[PDB]
DNA sequence: ACGGGCCTGGTTAGTACCTGGATGGGAGACC
DNA sequence: TGGTCTCCCATCCAGGTACTAACCAGGCCCG
């Protein structure tokens, strides 16, 4: 079963391997058997395996890598890194995929798909809707402020005329008052 | 020659959304 | 059964995204 138990009273804890409830112990004392070797450091462990953990980021090493095709960005920790391929290569999820090939990429929606393809082209994403124009844009925000153009009552009087038309009431004249 | 709008390329706060980075807590493979 | 040195996960939290709404100032256009 599980011999070595909790030294305090209500705990209840208990482990099947001294050293866990030792670690479990330091949680009530606040013991540091295992602390860093730099100043300006206090942080404190109950494990010489959660020091070594920390020694890596006092300097900033990548011994780890993403298990993957296409990035070779490195990480921090392996079971932490496996994170990053799930959210990004591994599909199931991220199902919609650039197979422009080289630069293998993925998506969760096939829009988002879409919009990236137009990186390995010349044409920027979110384009004017409209004829003529051909305006494109990326940040579709940016699109909807350039619509304001396109949107009233223009006549239709051979390319020679070309005015727009802010209002009917307005629009008539156009036709009437000129024309 | 002008002044006020209408836009627009260039920027800049304002944000809801994620993402690693870093841990806390332990199973586990072996011996 | 218990050490030892490993190998995972489920999370928590600060730095960075991906755009959006809000500013700015110069180019045109027209009464
Ligand atoms: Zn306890
Ligand atoms: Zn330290
Ligand atoms: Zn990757
Ligand atoms: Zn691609
Ligand atoms: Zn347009
Ligand atoms: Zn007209």
């Amino acid at each position: 079963y599980k011999r070595y138990i909790c030294s305090f009273a209500d705990c209840g804890a208990a482990y099947n391997k001294n050293w866990k409830l030792q670690a479990h112990l330091c949680k009530h004392t606040g013991e540091k058997p295992f602390p860093c070797k730099e100043e300006g450091c206090e942080k404190g462990f109950t494990s010489l395996h959660h020091l070594t953990r920390h020694s890596l980021t006092h300097t900033g090493e990548k011994n780890f890598t993403c298990d993957s095709d296409g990035c070779d960005l490195r990480f921090t920790t392996k079971a932490n890194m496996k994170k990053h391929f799930n959210r990004f290569h591994n599909i199931k999820i991220c199902v919609y995929v650039c197979h422009f090939e080289n630069c293998g990429k993925a998506f969760k929606k096939h829009n988002q798909l879409k919009v990236h393809q137009f990186s390995h082209t010349q044409q920027l994403p979110y384009e004017c809707p409209h004829e003529g124009c051909d305006k494109r844009f990326s940040l579709p925000s940016r699109l909807k402020r350039h619509e304001k153009v396109h949107a009233g009552y223009p006549c239709k009087k051979d390319d020679s005329c070309s005015f727009v038309g802010k209002t009917w009431t307005l629009y008539l004249k156009h036709v009437a008052e000129c024309h």
